[PDB]
């Protein structure tokens, strides 16, 4: 192994790391699936939190998602393994060159060929994802009562998302690739700065110019909820401007500056809210009453007051800086390219692909995991901020009702949930909302 050629050590290590992660995640998923199969009546830590009918409905939902997840993750690991072993990436590259030369563009036009590759690669991935997304939407989600869309809506939506993605992706990619080629030895600072500016622009225009292409937004109607939101926002110096409702119910009954609220979150504005004896119980409808929406807003506004959003932005740009720096260190190493079937050329984009996705693999995994732990910490802090606003009782209630409307299963394997859950389990959140309050607490 030591004496194995570097190009073989590189390829082998990327592929073995892939398989290792996949086996670790298959192991974890099995432990969680076992809980769905095993935990067949409500535990006593939970009598007050779910009734037996909702519990079975959630267990059955989550178990179908888990089975679908096993097959998706097996197909995805196989497809990736086979692409790597049989050179699908050099193949698609050479195929992109072939399109270029029948349009009169020779190999010297590398960025052009790169943009063709970007189009085909994203198309391929879009196409191979489509059977799975259709099955999840029109079998799993349909079966358990959540899907609201037709196939025609689904396909209209998919094409529009793909087109809009290309409209932004390709021009931005031609420039970033140019910048990389024309800077140096400090090109990576300008590469980093350009991606920061693109990221800033995109985030600044998304609400007005991209989001309304895909969803219907309407102002929250005048009433008691609109006014309590305004009071709360003032109370924390939040410069609330307008409250909008997004008609998520065009897609799904699931429920999740400006404030935007899903209509499925709102008992009295959900579009989806608008028999042998009882009949009456068939009045159990979706969304949260107003005092619950407010506590959830209290939580969301905690992410703002506590500066979590600013911390996430800083983390992502420091990470982006670090990766562009290391890309600069590594991109002259011709063995990295040869590992993946690029012998006669070292295209810049192929370089980004290999270094950011393959070589940086272990760092990407460690960082994902670190961000997941941090996320859990921020969620407890946002819950605690709503407690501090005086809304613990309503947030407690809110989390139970949303868990029910979305059929969350509130028992999890501790290892699976440590690895995967960006929000702490429901029961851990409810216990935290029950604790005491405040005095001096100056016992540092
Ligand atoms: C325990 C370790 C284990 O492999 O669990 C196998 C688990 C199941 O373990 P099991 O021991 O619970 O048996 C399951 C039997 N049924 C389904 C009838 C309940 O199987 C898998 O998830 C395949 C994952 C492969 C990743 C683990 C690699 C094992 C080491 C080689
Ligand atoms: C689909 C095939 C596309 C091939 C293009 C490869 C693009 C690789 O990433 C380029 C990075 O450019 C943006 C910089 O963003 C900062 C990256 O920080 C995270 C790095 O991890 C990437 C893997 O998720
Ligand atoms: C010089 O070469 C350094 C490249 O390191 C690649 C290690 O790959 C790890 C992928 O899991
Ligand atoms: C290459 C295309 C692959 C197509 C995707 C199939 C995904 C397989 O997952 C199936 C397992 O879970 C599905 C559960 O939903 C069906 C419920 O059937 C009714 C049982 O009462
Ligand atoms: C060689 C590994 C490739 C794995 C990809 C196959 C994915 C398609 O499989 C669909 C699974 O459908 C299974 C139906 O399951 C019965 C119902 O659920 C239990
Ligand atoms: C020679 C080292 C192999 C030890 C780890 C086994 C990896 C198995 O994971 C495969 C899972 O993905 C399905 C597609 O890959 C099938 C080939 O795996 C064979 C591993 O030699
Ligand atoms: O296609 C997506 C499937 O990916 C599986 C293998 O891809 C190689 C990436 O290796 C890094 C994974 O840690
Ligand atoms: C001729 O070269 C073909 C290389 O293989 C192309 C297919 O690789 C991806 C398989 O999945
Ligand atoms: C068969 O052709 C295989 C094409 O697969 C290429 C996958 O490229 C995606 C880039 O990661
Ligand atoms: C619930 C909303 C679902 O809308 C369906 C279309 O969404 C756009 C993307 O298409 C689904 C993702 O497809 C997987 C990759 O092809
Ligand atoms: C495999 O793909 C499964 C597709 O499931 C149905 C898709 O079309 C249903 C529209 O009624
Ligand atoms: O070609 C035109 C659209 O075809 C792609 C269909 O599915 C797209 C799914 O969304 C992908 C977004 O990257
Ligand atoms: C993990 C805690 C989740 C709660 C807060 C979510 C905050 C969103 O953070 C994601 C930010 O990433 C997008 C990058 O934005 C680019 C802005 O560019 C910087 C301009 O100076
Ligand atoms: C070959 C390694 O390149 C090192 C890249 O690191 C930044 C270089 O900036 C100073 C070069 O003179
Ligand atoms: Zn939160």
């Amino acid at each position: 192994l030591w004496e194995m050629p570097a190009e073989k050590r590189i390829f082998g290590a990327v592929l073995l790391f892939s398989w290792t992660v996949y086996l670790w995640e298959t192991f974890l998923a099995q432990r969680q699936r076992r809980i769905y199969k095993t935990t067949t009546h409500v535990p006593p830590e939970l009598g007050q939190i779910m009734d037996s009918e909702t519990f079975e409905k959630s267990r059955l939902y989550q178990l179908d998602k888990s089975t679908f997840s096993f097959w998706s993750g097996l197909y995805s690991e196989t497809e990736g393994t086979l692409i790597l072993l049989f050179g699908g990436i050099p193949y698609l590259w050479r195929l992109s060159g072939r399109f270029c030369g029948y349009a009169g563009f020779g190999p010297e036009y590398e960025i052009t060929q790169s943009l063709v590759f970007l189009l085909l690669a994203t198309l391929f991935s879009a196409l191979t994802g489509l059977p799975w997304s259709l099955y999840n939407t029109f079998v799993i989600e349909e079966k358990h009562g959540f899907n609201q869309q037709t196939l025609g809506f689904f396909m209209k939506d998919a094409i529009k998302k793909f087109v809009v993605t290309q409209c932004i992706l390709l021009p931005v990619s031609s420039l970033l690739l140019y910048i990389i080629k024309i800077g140096g030895d400090y090109f990576f600072i300008y590469a980093w700065l350009f991606t920061l500016v693109v990221s800033l622009v995109l985030v600044t225009i998304y609400a007005d110019y991209i989001a309304p292409l895909f969803d219907k937004f309407t102002p929250l109607p005048e009433g008691k909820l609109k006014e309590e939101i305004e009071v709360m926002a003032k109370s924390i110096d939040f410069p609330l401007t307008k409250v909008y409702v997004v008609e998520g119910s065009k897609r799904s009954s699931h429920s999740n500056k400006r404030i935007v609220l899903f209509d499925t979150l709102l008992e009295e504005y959900s579009v989806l809210n608008k028999e042998e004896i009882k009949a009456k119980v068939k009045n159990k409808k979706q969304g949260c009453k107003n005092e619950e929406v407010l506590a959830v807003l209290g939580h969301e506004l905690g992410h703002w007051k506590l500066g979590h959003t600013v911390k996430n932005i800083i983390i992502s740009q420091m990470n982006s800086f670090l990766c562009f720096f290391l890309f600069a260190v590594l991109i002259g190493r011709k063995e990295l390219f040869a590992a993946f079937g690029f012998y006669d050329s070292q295209p810049t984009l192929i370089g980004l692909l290999i270094i950011f996705q393959f070589i940086f693999s272990p760092y990407n995994e460690v960082l994902s995991f670190c961000l997941t732990v941090l996320s859990r910490r921020f969620e407890f802090q946002a819950d605690a901020f709503a407690k501090k606003l005086g809304k613990a009782k309503d947030l407690y209630s809110a989390l139970i009702k949303l868990n029910k409307d979305n059929l969350g299963f509130p028992v999890s394997d501790w290892l699976f949930s440590m690895w995967h859950y960006s929000h702490p389990p429901l029961l851990e959140r409810l216990q935290a909302l029950k604790t005491m309050k405040q005095s001096g607490l100056e016992v540092l």
